[PDB]
DNA sequence: TTATGTAATACGTCTGTAACTTGTTCTTATGTCTGTTATGTAGTTAATATAATTGAAGGATTTTAAGA
């Protein structure tokens, strides 16, 4: 369970190092949408359409 | 004129320095042998139990072998 937690908040590509040039960046980071990541796309693989 | 006696001078030279060399003698670093402890290997255990496993995912086009 620790593995699994530590894996999820450590490693994950959407677990990522915080922004922090200035306030906006923090914002925009905490407010940011990606479709990658586990169970998403790959950019590779993702088309015009999306 | 010529013996004589001092004096400059050049050459041996006796001795003081120093180089070359060995004895030997002591000290130390190293290689080796031996004894002890930790490490590494191996064999055995006898209610009974009898087809995994975990994901993973909006691809878009070409070319080239198998199947019919």
């Amino acid at each position: 369970i620790s593995a699994a937690v530590k894996e999820f908040f450590g490693s994950s590509q959407l677990s990522q190092f915080m922004d922090q040039n200035n306030p906006l960046s923090e914002v925009t980071h905490k407010r940011r949408i990606s479709a990658l990541g586990p169970g998403g796309l790959t950019r590779e693989r993702a088309g015009f359409e999306v």
